[PDB]
């Protein structure tokens, strides 16, 4: 139940994802280039959903890639701005979900990309503690998949 | 090309773009369904395209079309964000182009847009002016339709 994923956001967690979101969402482009390659790095077998992009080994260099991962960033960005509002983080997340139920995308593998968050949150000297708030947000999206 | 389209937008064009975007943009969910009803009401013909939101006559109380307006509305806080670095605004237009191209939105169609804006703006206090430099952000999309 998506409703009940999103009383998990307490006001810690909230707190959490808004201060780590200060750092990370100041460089949309880089940051959310450094999700995706790293998902495509260490989770191989999910590149084959990613077609349309061409040839995604090239990292920035892939026009495709780039707008993809900027526009992600956004995805997120609203995310954040609408914690106070749970029945408007709700609407937004299904909607989101759509358009990944569309592509075939399973909450299992959804998940896929709490690893990549875990690591570039970790280079940018964000412990565990954040990385587990991160997966509590993404958890509201697995609970629409 | 999108980009002949991208990079003739003016620092003065920018700018009015940047003072009306601070207010239109600091209320997402209220002038994102405004956006979206008006062209309801205005352009009924295109109503049929958005099926999947289910009755869009519900506004703010439909969840769908409440979630799609603020997601709508953070398409252009991404543009707006990009507007110094053509570079980037191209990879990201083309990407919301795709989203459109897909449902058949031919340039002209996407132009239907304006009306709406020009009248939010207007609602504002934001007159022509405004409402002819939103005109050429569209414009950079309506390039890659
Ligand atoms: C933080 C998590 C994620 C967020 C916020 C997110 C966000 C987005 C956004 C905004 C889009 C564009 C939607 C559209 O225009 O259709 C997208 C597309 C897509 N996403 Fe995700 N996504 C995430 C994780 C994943 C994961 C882990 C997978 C699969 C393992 C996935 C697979 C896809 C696919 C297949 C597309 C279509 C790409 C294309 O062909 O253009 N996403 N995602
Ligand atoms: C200010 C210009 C506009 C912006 C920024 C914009 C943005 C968006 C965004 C972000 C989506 C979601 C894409 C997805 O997840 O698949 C979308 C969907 C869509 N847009 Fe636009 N759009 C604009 C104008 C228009 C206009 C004028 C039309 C039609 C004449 C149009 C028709 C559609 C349709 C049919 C969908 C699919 C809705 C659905 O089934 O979920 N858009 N648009």
């Amino acid at each position: 139940s998506v409703y009940d994923a999103a009383a998990q956001l307490t006001a810690d967690v909230k707190k959490d994802l808004r201060d780590s979101w200060k750092v990370i969402g100041s460089d949309k482009k880089g940051n959310g280039v450094a999700f995706m390659t790293t998902l495509f790095a260490d989770n191989q077998e999910t590149i084959g959903y990613f077609k349309r992009l061409g040839d995604v080994s090239q990292g920035m260099a892939n026009d495709k890639l780039r707008g993809h991962s900027i526009t992600l960033m956004y995805a997120l960005q609203n995310f954040i701005d609408q914690l106070d509002n749970p029945d408007d983080l709700v609407c937004v997340v299904e909607k989101f979900a759509v358009n990944h139920i569309t592509r075939k995308i399973s909450a299992a593998e959804f998940g896929k990309i709490n690893g990549p968050i875990k690591k570039v949150l970790a280079s940018k000297n964000f412990g565990d503690k954040y990385a587990n708030a991160w997966a509590k947000l993404v958890a509201v999206v697995q609970a629409a998949l």
